[PDB]
């Protein structure tokens, strides 16, 4: 049908180590919210981990976007993979979040991708974190629980989140989900596990603010995914960063190709509901005329024509991770060619150290020059992550555009 705005819109999502319960929690949130609001459609576990490859490998691979609502706000929720080999997909998900739910298993405590996701969430601009300590149904010992919370709070402090202040809600995504399957009309106050999901929803409502967005600036939407809808055409999805888009608007597809391409927007939807106008903050699908899914891709941005010129060369200030943060064991030299992650963009780049700087070591705060192999929408002050060989090695911020 159509999309009617009634309340503020906020983008959230789930991050955390593999198997800690992100997808089960995402499902539980839809069920719990649906009992109290008839406009929420429930999403079961298999509705989220829906792809054949996810069923095959037994993990989340692709991000999933689900919708739910509280009395206060409307949410789009991006559920990210925790597996170490799908960090690239997690980064693109986090690039869409106004706040993240960090899921940590009470039975395991923080693990390497608990650290890595916190670190990366920061580098794609996630401003607030709420913690859900999951699987408490498995942990009687209340000292182990206090310890996990302590460790998580301290870990957040390491990446400049306010660790001693974040809400930490203790619950079981699975038992709440079970209760909602047995009674889909279960209301707040009836069930112990469901009420913990309400505690989480309250914390999301109140701790994660609605961000200041600018709908007056030129339209800009980083592309998070692209697909073909049968009988309609190519859809590029993403969170609108600023400005507005209406059907009939000409937009430019910027980045990753040798040259920029223009086309006309022929549809805008949020959660498969028709939008008269997409605005900053909306999580939308934009139907694009006359382009195939091989002509638009993740990491490009849609923009008002002429408003963004992509770049290839820049200066940056970089912190190189110590190995005690899952970084490199050894340093690197000029000519090092890692992957650079800017918002939803992932691109190989060449490190060109200045004359006199022979080597960069883990733990170093350093400045250098990067030449990307493809043009990308870039901006001064833009944060990025650096990865190489399947591990995060650095965190940086663009100092100055050179080209
Ligand atoms: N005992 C218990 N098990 C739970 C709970 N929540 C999830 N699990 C179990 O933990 C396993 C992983 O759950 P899942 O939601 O897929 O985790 P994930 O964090 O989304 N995995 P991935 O990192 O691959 O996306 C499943 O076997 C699930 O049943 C819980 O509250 N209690
Ligand atoms: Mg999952
Ligand atoms: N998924």
């Amino acid at each position: 049908g159509e999309f009617v705005r009634t309340k503020p819109h906020v983008n959230v999502g789930t991050i955390g180590h593999v198997d800690h319960g992100k997808t089960t929690l995402t499902a539980a949130l839809t069920y719990v919210a649906a009992a109290e609001n008839p406009n929420v459609e429930v999403k079961d576990y298999g509705d989220i981990d829906k792809a054949p490859e996810e069923r095959a490998r037994g993990i989340t691979i692709n991000t999933a976007h689900v919708e739910y609502e509280t009395a206060k706000r409307h949410y789009s929720h991006v559920d990210c993979p925790g597996h170490a080999d799908y960090i690239k997909n997690m980064i693109t998900g986090a690039a869409q979040m106004d706040g993240a739910i960090l899921v940590v298993s009470a039975a395991d405590g923080p693990m390497p991708q608990t650290r890595e996701h916190i670190l990366l969430a920061r580098q794609v601009g996630v401003p607030y974190i709420v913690v859900f300590m999951n699987k408490v149904d498995m942990v009687d010992d209340p000292e182990l629980l206090d310890l996990v919370e302590m460790e998580v709070r301290d870990l957040l402090n390491q990446y400049e989140f306010p660790g001693d202040e974040v809400p930490v809600i203790r619950g079981s995504a699975l038992l709440a989900l079970e209760q909602m399957h047995r009674n889909p009309k279960t209301r707040r106050g009836e069930n112990e596990w469901v009420d913990k999901i309400w505690e989480l929803l309250d914390a999301i409502d109140e701790y994660i603010p609605t961000p200041v967005r600018d709908v007056d600036k030129p339209f800009l939407m980083p592309v998070e995914d692209v697909f073909t809808i049968t009988g309609r055409g190519t859809v590029a999805t993403g969170r609108i960063e600023r400005g507005k888009v209406k059907v009939g608007d000409e937009v430019e597809i910027v980045g990753l190709a040798p040259e920029t391409r223009k086309t006309v927007v022929t549809g805008v939807e949020m959660h498969r509901k028709t939008l008269q106008e997409g605005i900053a903050g909306d999580n939308v699908g934009v139907l694009l005329r006359g382009v195939s899914r091989e002509e638009v891709e993740r990491g490009q941005v849609l923009a008002k024509p002429g408003s963004i010129t992509p770049h290839t060369k820049f200066e940056a200030s970089v912190y190189v991770l110590k190995k005690e943060e899952g970084g490199r064991h050894t340093g690197f030299f000029s000519g090092y060619r890692p992957q650079f992650y800017f918002r939803t963009t992932d691109v190989t780049g060449v490190v060109q150290l200045p004359p006199g700087v022979e080597m960069v070591m883990p733990g170093d705060n350093v400045t250098f020059t990067v030449e990307l192999i493809k043009p990308v929408a870039l901006e001064e002050g833009l944060r990025f992550a650096i990865r190489e060989g399947g591990r995060t090695v650095g965190a940086g911020v663009v100092t100055k555009i050179l080209e």
